[PDB]
């Protein structure tokens, strides 16, 4: 059919993608919006011919490519802090200057987690760890992974931590909230704190963290790298832990692909970046309502490229990456 459905999973989301097959409804192919209750409901849609099309952050292209759905990034968004490249951002493990060890003596240090369950707080950093087998951990039954961490970091915080009371325990704030998941030591800038104020020897957070927290104190910092080194906060590039890569819109692997894509290219000829016409592809920024934000792609991308017709899902996403969340189910 040369009608493309869009999946979208909240009514501003509906409303926006009905904007744009109204300004589009004149072209060769036309877009149709399908609304779905969660993202999960929707790669099922896309999975059963019943939608083509959704944008998908990092875990959720993961999602989208196990068996029995198999849906592949067919696009990826760019974003201006990145430069040219498909990647959100990098996960690094920031430590203080000065400390002296490495990733080989991180067992029994306190650590600083912006969460748990968050990607560059805690499955990137614990699934590379289990990975590279320093943490043992075999599966859930076992019990959760909680148990596991609490055998490595002696005492840490980790917002939103309920099986094991040590993972709270760097927390700041009355026993009432210190490890809810809005917790004084939640988020990047959170965990960030925790490292700062002494709680934790390592925080696992973003590579802009300590640039917009702590610009003017940058060189107090280092970053832990998987090598054994210690490199300076910008050097992100060759001292990560995982690039978190760009968000992908995915498809079924199959001949409709060519056809999202020359959807996707027209509208982002007329409606990207610099469009003098109302309607935005992509935001603009700005939205403070997060209901409204990033309604079909993010507000950040400044454009969309196509990914090559060969990398799959694992590809994409990078080998870190994919072990790092691989080893966490
Ligand atoms: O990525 C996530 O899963 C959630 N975040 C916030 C975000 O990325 O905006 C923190 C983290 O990565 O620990
Ligand atoms: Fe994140």
């Amino acid at each position: 059919k040369s009608v493309i459905r869009w999946c979208t999973v909240s009514s501003p989301e509906e409303k926006k993608c009905n904007n744009l097959r109204d300004l589009t409804q004149q072209e060769r192919i036309s877009l149709t919006c399908v609304q779905k209750a969660t993202y999960l409901d929707c790669i099922k849609a896309i999975a059963n011919n019943e939608a083509d099309a959704i944008s998908l952050d990092g875990g959720q292209v993961f999602e989208a490519g196990l068996a029995p759905y198999k849906l592949k990034p067919i696009a990826a968004e760019v974003y201006e802090h990145t430069e040219g490249s498909t990647t959100s951002y990098y996960a690094v493990a920031v430590v203080k200057k000065g400390t002296e060890f490495t990733v080989n003596d991180l067992q029994g240090k306190t650590s600083c987690h912006t969460g748990l369950g968050r990607s560059a707080g805690w499955n990137i950093p614990i699934g590379t760890l289990i990975h590279r087998g320093a943490i043992e951990w075999e599966g859930i039954e076992s019990g959760s992974v909680e148990q596991a961490v609490a055998k490595f970091f002696s005492a840490s915080c980790v917002p939103g931590a309920t099986i094991e009371q040590k993972l709270c325990r760097q927390c700041k704030g009355d026993p009432k909230t210190k490890c809810a998941r809005n917790a004084p030591y939640s988020g990047y800038s959170g965990a960030f704190h925790c490292l700062k104020d002494g709680k934790g020897d390592v925080a696992f957070v973003k590579h802009t963290t300590v640039n917009e927290n702590a610009p003017d104190q940058k060189d107090e910092y280092e970053l832990l790298c998987l090598d054994g080194s210690r490199q300076p906060v910008d050097n992100y590039k060759t001292c990560n832990w995982a690039r978190v890569a760009a968000h992908a819109v995915v498809a079924r692997d199959d001949n409709k692909v060519e056809d999202i894509w020359s959807f996707l290219s027209k509208a982002q000829s007329d409606f990207g970046v610099d469009t003098k016409s109302d309607f935005h592809l992509f935001g603009p920024p700005g939205k403070k309502d997060p209901v409204l934000k990033d309604l079909l792609f993010k507000d950040s991308a400044i454009m969309l490229k196509r990914v090559p017709s060969l990398m799959d899902s694992q590809l994409y996403l990078g080998f870190e990456y994919y072990s790092a969340i691989q080893s966490m189910r």
